[PDB]
DNA sequence: TCGCACCGGTGCG
DNA sequence: TCGCACCGGTGCG
């Protein structure tokens, strides 16, 4: 009942007002530093959010809005996938593959992932899209994971599975990220996917806005190195049913495979998964990879 | 101070329990069944915002959530839109100019605005991407505003001003879509416009998304009747300030006009507007269709 | 200071 | 019954 004296919600303040904010990797770790979540992923999810609600009431404060926990879920989720991600991998012996959880386009642009010959490229397209009496860009959020295909990148620190959840080993997946910073060959690129606790008729199209950006940047590296072999895939996953409505939308064209009638269009989003229980986190992968 | 009668909000019965439902276009009557709005948009949508909270606040109930004002709020924006694309077309005397609000995609997909040519050249085109093993789809929401040039739909009814909200003039505003189902060939459409009371990082690539689905179709009318002048052009409108962020996301590629060295790089969303005052409106209208 | 990216809770047909 | 499309309120660097 020692609520009381949670850390997973922190006071602050804002205009001569004492504030509450929720602290959503302190709830994780006050929740499983004994043992990494099993079972199913929207109960979890449901078990975070009503220790937190407990923690509030206990210590005698207002609860956190709905716009708080929208913000928080969000990440339980993704520090969940991360998290059996990295023991995925190690569990079933890929030592030449990487499943990382990235962080958002300022901190660090999921371009920075690739060599200087491959930098260039992209910024070869960057520059000539500016040049022209109407600006262009290619802009979009970062992906969720990044499924990377190359053995030397691997390091034998990343054979040691998370069995615990401390600020030392969320830290460590989210982190990932800084070891792969210019070493990756443009055709290393595998997969990406997509995160969302739920889905929307309007949300859901991020993932295919997501999916054509960066298959249309792919496209381009495609033709600059002539390889007509290498893909690229693109995947949405939720933590709820999906429904017949998600699937349609999911399979949108990436418009640009669509111009002519001998072309064979290509799907934005190439599949989208319904992860009930961490089991379908390892199934989902399993797909992605092999 | 008779809030108490008040029809903004509803109370009804759900698990033995009565819940509390905002009223969107009741409230729009009770504060403008005399005159339309004028002045600042977003001090319109706080005073409606704040009529509401008044009224439930009189009646001793509670609060309705910030989901309820979200969805109500979008309403509210969107329906004065509509009503000052109304007037400005009477007060303009552009007699071959609609300026539609649409509705959802199941009550009315947009695609039923085109004669049958033109709509069986879409169904060429939808029949066509799901022969292949892997199905392909072309799926958005449906555009806020649709703009249509094209004499012979435009009936005198349409001339009339709406100088009030009522139940009856927020109705044949919202209903207009209506007349134009089948009659409108495929070059008559010039431009669309994604409405919002406020962006972020995220829902901002919504835009984007719809105006290259939107662009995508038109493409394909443009190549099957080989005609390059036709244009269709799609834009965004807000009712805060537009950062340069927001800014640059919007300048993304329409992706299908990018993929050769020669190709002139469209914008998917062509424009974004701040509509700060309702005079910026009238203004934004002007850049669209002149 | 603010930009990023998160997602629930609606009103309505 | 549910599918559509709406958008604010966050935690954090
Ligand atoms: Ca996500
Ligand atoms: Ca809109
Ligand atoms: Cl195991
Ligand atoms: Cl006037």
């Amino acid at each position: 009942t020692n609520l009381t004296n949670s850390n997973c919600v922190e006071e602050y303040k804002e205009n001569g007002k004492t504030k509450i904010r929720i602290k959503p990797f302190n709830a994780l770790i006050e929740l499983y530093h004994h043992q990494t979540p099993t079972g199913s992923i929207k109960e979890n999810l449901d078990k975070l959010e009503n220790y937190v609600k407990d923690v509030v009431k206990a210590k005698g404060l207002a609860i956190p809005t709905s716009g708080a926990f929208s913000n928080t879920r969000g990440t339980w989720f993704e520090v969940m996938i991360a998290i059996q991600s990295w023991n995925y991998r190690v569990k079933r012996e890929l030592n030449d593959y990487l499943i990382i959880k990235m962080p958002n386009v300022k901190t660090f642009d999921f371009r920075k992932i690739f060599d200087n010959e491959t930098r260039e490229k992209l910024h070869q397209l960057e520059k000539s899209l500016l040049t022209h009496k109407q600006q262009v860009r290619l802009i979009t959020s970062n992906p969720d994971l990044l499924i990377i295909r190359q053995k030397d990148l691997i390091k034998s620190e990343y054979n040691l599975p998370i069995n615990k959840l401390t600020h030392e080993n969320i830290d460590v997946a989210l982190t990932l990220f800084k070891d792969i910073e210019g070493k990756c060959k443009w055709d290393s690129l595998v997969a990406g996917v997509g995160l969302k606790t739920s889905l929307r008729p309007d949300r859901r199209l991020q993932l295919v806005h997501e999916g054509n950006i960066l298959k249309s940047l792919f496209a381009h590296l495609k033709m600059a190195y002539w390889n007509p072999k290498a893909e690229f895939k693109y995947y949405g996953a939720s933590s709820e049913p999906v429904s017949k409505a998600d699937d349609d939308a999911l399979q949108t064209a990436a418009t640009h495979t669509i111009v002519n009638v001998n072309s064979t269009p290509e799907r934005a989003v190439d599949d989208i998964f319904s992860l009930t229980s961490f089991e379908d986190i390892d199934k989902m992968l399993d797909q992605i990879i092999k």
